[PDB]
């Protein structure tokens, strides 16, 4: 039983629309998370993935990174709130969408933990991408803010 | 009606929107409104999922442009969302009402002139989402939509 399977169950329970979107968590390795959405449940006009679904993938791979990282540190007293986001759509997604979130820079992460501990509230910005399966070229570039609060 | 037509477009083109409970409300004074129900779009704490709100915000801009072009008989174009930016200042705790009003009118005319002459033009649309009953934006969105032949 994996951290990915754990996170998938959390996402489907918390946000049941993600079950309808077919969200699947792929892997969690060296603080990189990947998840995917299938085309058919998220299609727009047969051929391409809906841009709203793509935002959902991009924002949720960041949400999941944060959830899993906190969980591995035993930080269980926080609530994540999705905040501002900026998204670009340089390429169409014509099949399964693979979303990825690598770790932020270590200093950013540690500043965020320090501020959360002191105030009980902090903001983390995560860069995420979504690609066509088998491509490293971002089809979607995303940056989003996440509040953690007690 | 125009709103029934657009709702049918959205549900047919993007079947996920039917599962999201999207309904189109009205199309008047070049302002479009559509809504999402809480239950289909809930998060872990009985507020609406930010992703659902983003979907509403981007789609009300898409719909605005689709209906405006349809009213003018401009049928040879393809709308693509190129860029989006969103903020979530207030919780949405019930039905969400997304709204797109008309951009600056000289801006619109310059955009159409550029599309007619060049075959490609970009339009920025601000859209909002509110809790039903209220005009106060709980969500602010800005999208860059490209129309091309």
């Amino acid at each position: 039983s994996t951290d990915s399977q754990y996170l998938q169950s959390v996402l489907h329970s918390d946000i049941p629309l993600t079950r309808e979107m077919g969200l699947e968590v792929i892997d969690w390795q060296q603080h990189t998370l990947r998840l995917q959405l299938p085309l058919a449940a998220n299609v727009n006009h047969k051929s391409t993935m809906f841009g709203g679904s793509l935002y959902c993938a991009a924002v949720l791979v960041g949400w999941g990174w944060l959830h899993l990282r906190l969980r591995e540190l035993g930080i269980d007293d926080g609530h994540i709130v999705i905040q501002e986001g900026q998204i670009s759509y340089p390429l169409p997604v014509t099949g399964t969408a693979v979303a990825r979130c690598a770790a932020p820079d270590e200093k950013t992460w540690e500043r965020f933990l320090t501020l959360y501990q002191r105030r009980g509230r902090a903001r983390l910005t995560l860069e995420t991408t979504v690609s066509n399966d088998g491509s490293d070229e971002p089809a979607v570039r995303f940056s989003g803010q996440y509040v953690l609060h007690r």
